[PDB]
DNA sequence: TTTTTTGCCCGGG
DNA sequence: CTGTGAGCTTAGCGTTAGAGTAGGTTTTTTTGCCCG
C-alpha cells in the first residue's frame, strides 16, 4: 500500500481533495519518481511521462513539501495563460485549506498584491522572466525558494521558451556565484526528448523517464483501404461504409464507425478552412442519415438546443455554420473563433453533447481536451511536413482516464508520399538545442543578445569576465562542451551591437565596465525584445518631433501592438483606406512615416527588404494598418463592419483587443524609464480610454437605445437617468446635454486653414444623417417614449 | 464730543489698535459723514476726500461695524497689489484680535482657504470680479456682505478699472432681482469728479464731498524766472543759487533751494532715462558743493552705510548709477527697477535717509510717498498733454502728514508752454463716462462684450429681456437717464454668436423668442479671467497646437504660456531676425508650427508694423507673441540676467513683470484648456506649470557655489546623496559621472533614418555639457575639493 | 496559400 | 497720434525714443502602505 496516498504524509484536506479531483493511489512510475535518492532531499529534478498519467502529481506534491518545510515562494511556470489559470483554482482548490496564497500572473491577471505576501505564483513564460529580472533589480531573489517548469523542451523555439534557458540561467548564475541544500529546486517536465540526460546534468537534475499510461494508444495510418499500426503491420482493411464522394478518404465512415459505439471523434485539420468545410460535410451526412432513416445516431437534441440556444447570447450572434452542425452534435473548433465559443465548444464536448470536434492545432495545446478517437487529416500542414512534436501532442489526446480501455488515431494520407506519413509514425523528437548557438557563419542571434543585455541591465555581471562566467552557466555551454568533448567571441559581437544601439555604456576601470542607459532599463522593464524595441523607440522618437494631439490616431500607433503578418494585408484596400483617411488623420500618416510611393509600391507587388529604409518602410505601414483597426475598436464600429473592411475576423480583433490593453502599460513604463515624461502622461492619460467592455452602470441604458456609450454615460453622468428618465426629459434639455457633452470643437475657418480642416472639426460633432443635437434630442425621445411605451405593457 | 474715536463705542481692542496705529481722534469730515441720514442704517455710500485725509478711516469703520453687526463677508477692492498688500497687513493687525478672519486675492498670493471661510477678503479689480464670477457661479453670493470700492472714478478707464462697473452692476442686478433693509452695503470713495452725485445716484448711495486736508497745498507755475500762483498771481521772480552747466530751468536750485532747510524733494520726470538724468546731475552738485566747500548738505552718511550695501548685496547688484547718486541722498526710482530695489529706495525715503528721489509716474500711483516739494519737470509728458488726474495725483504727494506744515508744488513751465501749462493749474478733472457707450460711428464696445457675456456665461440674464434689464442697472443707463444703446445689446450677442462665445437656444418653453446658453468657450473665457478679445488668439494659438505639438523640448509649450502684451518691449527686428535664424531645428521646428515666418521677419525690418487686415493682424501677434517666447525661455534656461538685457534688449523690471505674468499664465490657460474639454492638452500644461518657479532653496543654495552646478545638477545631486561640497569633494569622480548620465532624460547619439544630421547633431550638444560628463565629473572634484579647503576657514 | 501564442502596474486609505 | 531732447565719428552738432498696471487652482487636515 506503499501507492495509497495517504500514507505519504499529505494533509488530510489536501488527501479528500485528491479523493474528490482525482484518485486515491499513485500510479507506480510516480512512486519511483518522488524517490529518486536526493529529490525529497531537495536535489533539482526533471522527469518525463506522458501528459495522460498524473504529470504534475509529482510537481504538486513537491511544491507543497518545500512550501509546508521550508516555507519559502515557489514559482510555478506554465506555457500557456489558459493552463495557468486551469492550474491556479487547481492549485488554490487544492491548497487553500491549508492557507497556501497562491495567486499567479498571466495575461491581464494580477495578485492584486505584492509577491512577498504570496506563496504560489502561477506564471505564463513571459511573466515568470519579467518577475525574475524584477526580483533582481529589487535584489530580493533571496525570496524564491523554487521554480517548477512544464513543457522544458520549449527550450529550442525562436519565439518563446529560450526565455526559459534564460530564466533557469539567470537563477543557476546567481545561485552559483553565490555557492562558488539548494537555494532554488528546480523540477523540469520535458515529454521524453532525447539528449534529455542533457538537461537533466545541465540542471545538476535527477532524471526519470516513463512510458507509462493510464490507457494505451494504437497508433496507426490509414492509405487506402488498408490500415497500418506503426510496425507496419497490416490490421485491417476499411470498410468505406456510407460511401459517397464527398469525401474521397471516406473520413466520415471513420468517424460514423466511431459514432455507432457511441464515443467521441477528434479530428485535427490543416487549416480554418478545411476545418470549417470538413464540419459541414460530417454534419450533412448525419442529416442525410436521419433523413432517409444498422445502428442510429443518438443525438440529445434536447441538449443541442440548449448548446445552441446558449451561443446567441454572444455579440457576433450564432455562427452561420455552427447553425448547420450544432444540431447534429457536429462542432468546429479553432482561433478564429471568438474566445466564448472556444470556452462554450469545449465545455459542450467536455460533457459528450458535441461528438465530432474538427479542429486546428488549437486542440493540440493549451486546452486539455481528451477524446476516444484522434483522426489527423494530412500528414503536410500547409506547405510543410508535420512537426512530430505536433504529431505527438496530437495523438496524445486519444486518451481518457476509463472513459475508455483504449485510445485510437488515425494519420490519413494517400498511397503516394506514403513514406511521408510513416516518417511520422517511426520517426522520434529532434535533440533539443539552445537557441544561443550561432550559425558558423552568422551573427550573434537575438536570444544571445536579450541574455547578455537583461544581466548588465539588472547590474548583474557587469564585467566581461562575469559576463564569460554567465555563458559558462548557459545549456549551450553544456551542449557545446558535450559535444565538443567559439562562444566567447560571440560575447564581443553582442556587447558592441549594444553599444553601438545604445542599450548599454562602457566605462574605463586594465579594461571595461559596463552599465545600463535609460534605453537598457526601458527594454528590461517593458520586457520588449531588443530587436522590437529599435522599432518602437525609433515610432516614440519620430512623435517628439510632432504629437498630433488632436485624435487617438497617432497615440493608437505608438500603442499599436508589433505583430508579424496578423494578417494578410491587402495593400490595395490599405492604399484606398489611407487614401480616403480624414484630413487630421492623414496628417498622423504623414508625421509616422506612411508614404504614398510605398504603398503604391506595395500596391504593385510586393517586397522583401534590402536595407534599412525599406526594413523599417513596412514595419511603419504594418504598424499603421494595424493602428487603423484600433481605431475603429475606441471607435465603437460594429465588428462584422471591421470585418468586410479589413478582412480581418473576429478572433484576430479580440486578441488585438487583449494586446493593446497590455502595449500601453508597457510602453508607459517604457517612457517612463526613458525619462520622457511628457510622453509617459499622454500614454497613461490613454491606457485608462484603452478598454472595451460595458461599464455595468450603465448598461440597462444601452441596452437599448444602441447609442455609442459615451452618449448613454453623459445622459448618466446628469441626471443618473435610466431609460424611464430618458423617456421624461425635456427635448432642449437633452440638446443642451448633448451639446456640452462633447470636448469643444470650434466651427469657424481660422485665417491660413484650409477648409478640408475645418470641415472634419464640424463634422466631429454631428451625431450620425449628419443629425445636429437639435435634431438628435427630439429623434432620442421619440425613441425612449416609443420603447416606453412598448416596454411597460 | 462725537470727533473722540472712544466715544463711537468701538471694541476697546480695536480702539487701542487705532490708538497704536494713529491720531485718537476722527476729523470733523469724518465724524460729518458717518452720520450722513442712512450711511450707519445700512444705507450704500460715495464719498470724496483728498488722499492724505484719512480716507479710508470712514469705510474701515463701516466694515468693522456690518461684519459685528451681521455675520455677512466683506469685499475690499484695491486698485494695485501694492496698496492691496500693505492694507492687507493693516486690516490683520488691526481685526486679528477681535478674530475677524482677514485674508485676500492679490498677485499670485491667495488665502490659506476658500472664501467661505473669510470674514473680509481684500483683493485688486481684476481677482475681485474674479471672485464675484466664482459666488455667482457657486450661486454663494448671499455670503456678500458689503463691497468697498476705492478709486470708484475709475469707472472710466478703458484700459483696466471698467471692470468696476460690471463688479458694481452685476452685484446691485443680483440684488434688484433678487430683493425687488440694504442687502449689500456698497461704500465708494473717489477724486472730486464734476458728476459725483450721479455715481452716488447710480448706486443710491449718500454724497459726502470735502476739501479737507490737514496740509494745505500751494499750486505754483514756474514760467521763465516767474513764479505764479492758480490764479496766475505772481508770486516770486526765482533766480537759481547755483551755477549749473545746462541747466536751463535751475531745476537743480528749485531742489537745493529747500533742501537748505533740510526737506526732501520728490521729482516726477516724463522719463526713466530722464530720471537718471537728473539724479546724476543733481549728484554732480551735490558733490561739487561738497567738493568746494552756499551751505553744505547734511548727508547723514552713517545711514546709507546699510542701504548703499544692501544694494550691493541684492542679486540685482547696485546699479551704475545708484552707485553715483545715493551716497548723497540722491535716489531714482522707476518702473525699470527690480522690486526689491524700489523697497530699499522706498523705505529710505520714508526714513527720511534720501532727501531727493527722481521718478516716473510709479510714485503718483500704488505707493505713498509723501515729500515737502513735489517738482514735475514739464507739462508735456511722452509726446502727450499731462493728465489733469495724474497731475493732482502727483501734486498731491505734497506735503508731509505730521512732520510738516505745508505742501509745495512748483510746475516747470516754458514760455511757449505757458498756455498748457497753466490749464493744468486752472483745471479740474473730467467728467467721468462709462466706456460702454458706442460712438455713434463706431463698432459695439469691448467692454460692453465682456459685460453681456458674463451675466450669460455666469448663468445669469440668459434671455434678451433680462439682458435689457440689466443694461439698466449699468452706469450707462445712469448717465444716459439725467439727459443709442438699443442696438448695443442684440448687437453683441450678434458678435457673441458669430464667434461662438455663446448658443442661441431657440427654446420651447414660448414664442416669445430665444435663450442663449455658454458655450464652452464662453466657461473658459469666463473663469480664466481672459478678455474675449485675447480669448480670439489665447485659442487660434492653442487650436493650432493641437495639429502638431513638439513634445521635444519646452518651446512649444512656453509659446502657450506666455503672456500676452502689446509693446513689451520695442522690438529690433533684424536682432529678431538674426535670431530667430539662429535656433537649432529642434527650435526652427517649432517657429514653423507656431507659424512665424521669413516673409514676416525679413519685412519687419523693411517696413512697418501697421497690419492692415485680420490676416496681418494676427500674423504679427504670432511673431510679438514668440519673441516674448524666446526671452521667457532663456529665463528658464539659466540664461544669466545680464546676458538676456544685451541679447534682447529688455531691462529686470520687464523681467520680473514677465515671470510673474507667465507664472500666472500658466494656471489661466490649464483652466482655459480644462473648461474646453481638452483634458490631454491641460495635462501637458498643468505638469509644466510645476516647473515655472524660479526661486531655488537656500538648502541648496550650497552646492550651487559650484561652478559646474547648475540647479538642476545641483538639485539632482542634493536627490541622489544630499550631498554637502565636502561630500562632492568626497564622492568618487566615476560615481559623479554615474549620477550625471543618471539624471538627464535620454537622448539618443545615435542618427536614425530620415533624419538629417542637423537633428541628430542637435541631441549631442543638448547631452554634453558647456564638457562631456566623464570631463566635467572630474573638474567638480577638484572644483569641490578646492572649496573644501576654503571653505573650512 | 495556409496555425496558435506572449510582455505592464496601479490607487485607497 | 502727439513731442523734444537723447545721441553720434574724428566733435561739433542730428534727430529717435518714450509711464505704470492686472487675471488661475490647490492649498489644510492624518499619515502611510497594504490593499485597493
Amino acid at each position: 500500500d506503499k501507492l495509497l496516498l495517504a500514507n505519504w504524509g499529505l494533509p488530510k484536506a489536501v488527501l479528500e481533495k485528491y479523493h474528490s479531483f482525482g484518485v486515491k493511489k499513485m500510479f507506480e512510475w510516480q512512486a519511483e519518481c518522488l524517490l529518486l535518492g536526493q529529490v525529497l532531499e531537495g536535489k533539482n529534478l526533471v522527469y518525463s511521462a506522458p501528459t495522460s498519467a498524473g504529470k504534475t502529481l509529482v510537481a504538486e506534491l513537491l511544491i507543497l513539501k518545500r512550501v509546508l518545510e521550508m516555507r519559502k515562494k515557489a514559482l510555478f511556470i506554465l506555457p500557456f495563460v489558459s493552463v495557468a489559470k486551469e492550474k491556479k483554482y487547481y492549485l488554490q482548490s487544492l491548497f487553500q485549506e491549508v492557507g497556501i496564497k497562491v495567486d499567479g500572473y498571466m495575461g491581464s491577471t494580477s495578485p492584486s498584491r505584492h509577491f512577498s505576501s504570496l506563496d504560489i505564483a502561477v506564471c505564463t513564460i513571459e511573466r515568470a522572466n519579467g518577475l525574475i529580472n524584477r526580483l533582481i533589480e529589487e535584489n530580493k531573489m533571496d525570496l524564491l525558494g523554487m521554480v517548477v517548469v512544464d513543457e522544458l523542451h520549449m527550450l529550442g523555439d525562436s519565439h518563446r521558451g529560450y526565455l526559459l534557458e534564460l530564466l533557469l540561467t539567470k537563477i543557476c548564475y546567481i545561485t552559483r556565484k553565490s555557492a562558488s541544500s539548494n537555494a532554488v529546486q528546480i523540477v523540469g517536465m520535458s515529454a521524453t526528448l532525447p539528449n534529455l540526460e542533457l538537461v537533466a546534468s545541465w540542471l545538476n537534475a535527477e532524471l526519470y523517464h516513463t512510458d507509462f499510461r493510464p490507457v494505451p494508444l494504437l497508433e496507426s495510418v490509414k492509405v487506402g483501404n488498408s490500415i497500418y499500426d506503426s510496425s507496419m503491420k497490416l490490421v485491417r482493411e476499411f470498410e468505406p461504409m456510407l460511401q459517397v464522394k464527398g469525401d474521397e478518404d471516406h473520413v466520415v465512415s471513420l468517424c460514423y464507425e466511431t459514432i455507432c459505439d457511441n464515443h467521441s471523434v477528434l479530428l485535427f485539420c490543416p487549416s480554418k478552412k478545411w476545418c470549417e468545410k470538413l464540419a459541414d460535410i460530417i454534419a450533412r451526412e448525419f442529416y442525410n442519415l436521419h433523413h432517409q432513416a444498422c445502428p442510429p445516431v443518438i443525438l440529445e437534441q434536447k441538449e443541442l438546443l440548449e448548446v445552441m440556444d446558449q451561443l446567441r447570447r454572444l455579440p457576433s450572434g450564432l455562427d452561420s455554420v455552427l447553425q448547420k452542425t450544432v444540431p447534429w452534435g457536429v462542432a468546429f473548433h479553432h482561433a478564429g473563433l471568438t474566445f466564448e465559443e472556444r470556452d462554450i465548444i469545449e465545455g459542450a464536448f467536455r460533457q459528450g453533447l458535441i461528438r465530432v470536434l474538427a479542429a486546428t492545432s488549437t486542440l493540440s495545446s493549451g486546452v486539455n481536451l481528451p477524446a476516444r478517437r484522434v483522426i489527423i487529416r494530412t500528414p503536410i500542414f500547409g506547405g510543410r511536413p508535420l512537426d512530430i512534436l505536433t504529431y505527438k501532442q496530437m495523438v496524445g489526446r486519444a486518451g481518457r482516464k476509463g472513459v475508455d480501455t483504449v485510445g485510437e488515431s488515425i494519420l490519413i494520407c494517400k498511397n503516394s508520399e506514403k513514406s511521408k506519413g510513416i516518417a511520422l509514425l517511426q520517426g522520434s523528437l529532434k535533440p533539443v538545442r539552445s537557441c544561443l548557438q550561432r550559425r558558423e557563419g552568422e551573427e550573434v542571434t537575438g536570444s544571445m543578445i536579450r541574455a547578455i543585455l537583461e544581466i548588465i541591465v539588472g547590474g548583474v555581471a557587469s564585467t566581461s569576465q562575469d559576463m564569460h562566467t554567465y555563458a559558462a552557466c548557459t545549456f549551450l555551454a553544456a551542449s557545446m562542451k558535450e559535444g565538443k568533448q567559439v562562444q566567447l567571441g560571440a560575447i564581443e559581437a553582442c556587447v558592441m551591437w549594444l553599444l553601438e544601439n545604445e542599450f548599454i555604456q562602457s566605462t574605463e576601470a586594465e579594461g571595461k565596465v559596463y552599465h545600463p542607459t535609460h534605453l537598457g532599463s526601458a527594454t528590461l522593464s517593458s520586457s520588449l525584445s531588443p530587436a522590437d524595441t529599435l522599432d518602437i523607440f525609433a515610432d516614440l522618437q519620430r512623435a517628439m518631433k510632432g504629437f498630433v494631439l488632436e485624435n487617438d490616431l497617432h497615440i493608437l500607433y505608438l500603442v499599436t501592438p508589433m505583430f508579424e503578418d496578423w494578417t494578410t494585408i491587402d495593400w490595395y484596400r490599405f492604399f484606398c483606406l489611407w487614401e480616403k483617411l480624414p484630413t487630421s488623420m492623414k496628417r498622423v500618416a504623414e508625421l509616422v512615416g506612411v508614404e504614398e510611393g510605398f504603398l503604391a509600391r506595395c500596391v504593385k507587388g510586393k517586397v522583401v527588404a534590402r536595407t534599412e529604409r525599406q526594413h523599417r518602410q513596412m514595419a511603419i505601414h504594418k504598424r499603421f494598418f494595424t493602428s487603423l483597426v484600433l481605431l475603429d475598436l475606441i471607435s465603437e464600429v460594429p465588428l462584422r463592419e471591421i470585418n468586410q473592411k479589413y478582412g480581418c475576423n473576429r478572433g484576430q480583433i479580440q486578441s488585438l483587443q487583449q494586446s493593446a490593453a497590455v502595449y500601453a502599460g508597457m510602453i508607459t513604463v517604457f517612457s517612463n524609464r526613458l525619462g520622457w515624461h511628457n510622453m509617459e502622461l499622454l500614454l497613461s492619460q490613454f491606457q485608462k480610454r484603452l478598454t472595451f467592455g460595458i461599464q455595468r452602470e450603465l448598461c440597462d441604458l444601452v441596452r437599448v437605445s444602441l447609442l455609442n456609450a459615451q452618449r448613454a454615460r453623459v445622459l448618466y453622468a446628469s441626471g443618473f437617468h435610466t431609460v424611464a428618465d430618458l423617456a421624461r426629459a425635456n427635448i432642449v434639455e437633452v440638446e443642451v446635454i448633448l451639446k456640452n457633452a462633447v470636448p469643444f470643437k470650434s466651427a469657424r475657418k481660422a485665417v491660413d486653414e484650409e477648409e478640408e480642416a475645418v470641415e472634419e472639426r464640424r463634422n466631429m460633432r454631428t451625431i450620425w444623417k449628419g443629425l445636429t443635437e437639435r435634431e438628435a434630442a427630439a429623434l432620442i425621445v421619440e425613441e425612449a417614449r416609443m420603447i416606453l411605451q412598448q416596454d411597460l405593457v
